[PDB]
């Protein structure tokens, strides 16, 4: 029992990454095989960020320009290329330690760990989603560019996410492994404001199908709603619209739990409006939603 | 910026983890050198655990019942002894894997990582603390025990928690790696109520300064208190008293954001007296306690 904001075990990534510097800039990159993924503003320098025009600074930097290393010793450049904001740095050494890796462009709503490097180390792993405003709430500091998201199965890492830009108001923007922008952001110093950061229904319904699970009950109720009025409070209340398809991704959770979707949509619907009156769900005093349900079932089943 | 609650990279402690059987019991070990360290009552049935003579218990068991498995292959087991409430089983090779390692017994309010882990594989990583009744909030199923807890230093991991018990009411204990218990705690499956959890005062003081450093300001008030005011209120909401220690651990904090600790503890106290009002501090509607003084400053400083 007990329910944690888990992120998955970093070790294979820790594998992965490399210091890269170009010019006064050194940031993290991603060394799978013989390429390294790192953001293209490794090429600029913070007064080039703010209007970048990265086809013809790039046209400035030859294979020997790009500083990789690994661990204390450096790896030999033979090519680069620029695609959408990533560049690939071909090495001439495969990395040893490469896992089976898939690279995954996420959905807003879906979760993944993050290990924060600077310097192409480790500092620290967290857990986090994509907002459905295409920013992720993460904790990157200078030098943490190039730092990836990524979820393992079993033995494969899907890399979803490679960290790029912080905006003006604090949250944070990247793209993808393949190098197109999760949202409308850009890479280039601006004003980028972000859309309404609503809250992700399905997974708060999950984390109270945890709750449940985990023996934090007070909040059920004697009510039951359907999709259309639960939608309508879900609207008043900056909630993420509620569909067919995430109360069928919820069943195994209502099967578990013998709680039907619909009930706990309740529970939610009078949490919304009544509020916790100061009293927590799984040590949390606001509804979580970080955890998807996989995530519920993965932890709750204990997933290797 | 940005403030998350991050665990370390795990991946010197994946190495270390592998599985540990005795009869039908399997639990995880952690393989150092030539030793494997697991909990004593592998060697118990669920029966067994109601009131277990381990020292009895023990003489039924030879090396060959001890089968430990790191991946898919067979350790030798050459020796065997028990060490408090851990077992360590002497194997014939060691861990290639072995990173430098202390062993330390940490004090409550302390925090550190844990990595979940079943049939000696890693299922994910969180970040916890200490409790001052003894007790960690953890997330472990059967088949978790043995999972470790650890802080790192550069290249050096001091492990510091093993897994070994859930309490009936649902809350954590366990042994330092030298099988001593924190707190009042056995391994034997009897009444064992915690103590008050009361909220590490100096660790949501640190937190606070986290916050204002990433942003979130709203809660700085134009009052001061004294320790022994604070100390009141601190009594009032079940706080751990502030010491003038504690008060020389949040110095750095203080420097760096040029707010005095008795000033930020007139914020606290006000927080504790009026609450929240449906306010938010980075992220959280409750005041977080499980982010120390000094994993404030190596979060808000990037230390790989
Ligand atoms: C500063 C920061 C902190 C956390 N996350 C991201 C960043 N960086 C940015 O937002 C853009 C940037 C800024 C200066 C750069 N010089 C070369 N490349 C650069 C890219
Ligand atoms: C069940 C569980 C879940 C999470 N954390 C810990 C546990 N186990 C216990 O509390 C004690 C236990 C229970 C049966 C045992 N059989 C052999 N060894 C045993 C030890």
């Amino acid at each position: 029992s007990g329910f944690r904001k888990m992120a998955f075990p970093s070790g294979k990534v820790e594998g992965c990454m490399v210091q890269v510097t170009c010019g006064t800039t050194t940031l993290n990159g991603l060394w799978l095989d013989d390429v390294v993924y790192c953001p293209r503003h490794v090429i600029c320098t913070s007064e080039d960020m703010l209007n970048p025009n990265y086809e013809d600074l790039l046209i400035r930097k030859s294979n020997h320009n790009f500083l990789v290393q690994a661990g204390n010793v450096q790896l030999r450049v033979i090519g680069h290329s620029m695609q959408n904001c990533v560049l690939k740095l071909k090495v001439d050494t495969a990395n040893p330690k490469t896992p089976k890796y898939k690279f995954v462009r996420i959905q807003p709503g879906q979760t993944f760990s993050v290990l924060a490097c600077y310097n192409g180390s480790p500092s620290g792993v967290y857990q986090c989603a994509m907002r459905p405003n295409f920013t992720i709430k993460g904790s990157f500091l200078n030098g943490s560019c190039g730092s990836v998201g990524f979820n393992i199965d079993y033995d494969c890492v899907s890399f979803c996410y490679m960290h790029h830009m912080e905006l003006p108001t604090g949250v944070h923007a990247g793209t993808d492994l393949e190098g197109n922008f999760y949202g409308p952001f850009v890479d280039r110093q601006t004003a980028q404001a972000a859309g309404t950061d609503t809250t992700i229904t399905v997974n708060v319904l999950a984390w109270l199908y945890a709750a449940v699970i985990n023996g934090d009950r007070w909040f059920l109720n004697r009510f039951t709603t359907t999709l259309n009025d639960f939608n309508l409070v879900a609207m008043k209340y900056n909630y993420e619209p509620l569909t067919q398809d995430h109360v069928d991704i919820l069943g195994p959770l209502s099967a578990q739990t013998g709680i039907a979707v619909l009930d706990m949509c309740a529970s939610l619907k009078e949490l919304l409006q009544n509020g916790m009156n100061g009293r927590t769900i799984l040590g949390s005093a606001l509804l979580e939603d970080e955890f998807t349900p996989f995530d519920v079932v993965r932890q709750c089943s204990g997933v290797t």
